[PDB]
């Protein structure tokens, strides 16, 4: 895996973001996770939704810089958007809600998984401290 700079466009929700990658604006969706939605009418706004969007919105809005990180399968999903683990000052979003009990590790499809072990000893811990999702 290799990280590349990217720009923060606009925050979405807690698991999607656009960013500015090789020049072009393009929608991002972080791997192995998903936070609870705030948007789509079939789930409304789940509990925590609004929780896991301020979240990854401050730590992407205050960082210095942002670099996506693509793993060994495909780089898009069904929608056109890029599927990445994400680092705000070298510091992995994806793992960091995984941490606080705002995302659940999900939609793990494969050979699409380097850091699925690494997420799942986060959310047990998350899990262990009862933590937000988990309380
Ligand atoms: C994270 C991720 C999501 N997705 C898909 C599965 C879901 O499709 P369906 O929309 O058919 O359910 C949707 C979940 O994303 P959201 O959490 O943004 O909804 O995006 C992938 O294709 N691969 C992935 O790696
Ligand atoms: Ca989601």
């Amino acid at each position: 895996l290799h990280k590349e700079p990217a720009t923060l466009i606009k925050a979405i929700d807690g698991d999607t973001c656009k960013l500015m990658y090789k020049g072009q604006p393009m929608t991002f969706r972080l791997l192995l996770v998903d936070t609870p939605e705030t948007k789509h009418p079939k789930k409304g706004v789940e509990k925590y939704g609004p929780e896991a969007s301020a979240f990854t919105k401050k730590m992407v809005e205050n960082a210095k810089k942002i670099e996506v990180e693509f793993d060994k399968g495909q780089r898009t999903d069904k929608y056109g958007r890029g599927l990445a683990y994400i680092y705000a000052d070298g510091k992995m979003v994806n793992e960091a809600l995984v941490r606080q009990g705002l995302a659940k590790v999900a939609y793990v499809y494969k050979p699409n998984n380097t850091h699925e072990q690494h997420l799942r000893k986060s959310e047990a811990q998350a899990k262990k401290e009862k933590l937000n999702i988990w309380s």
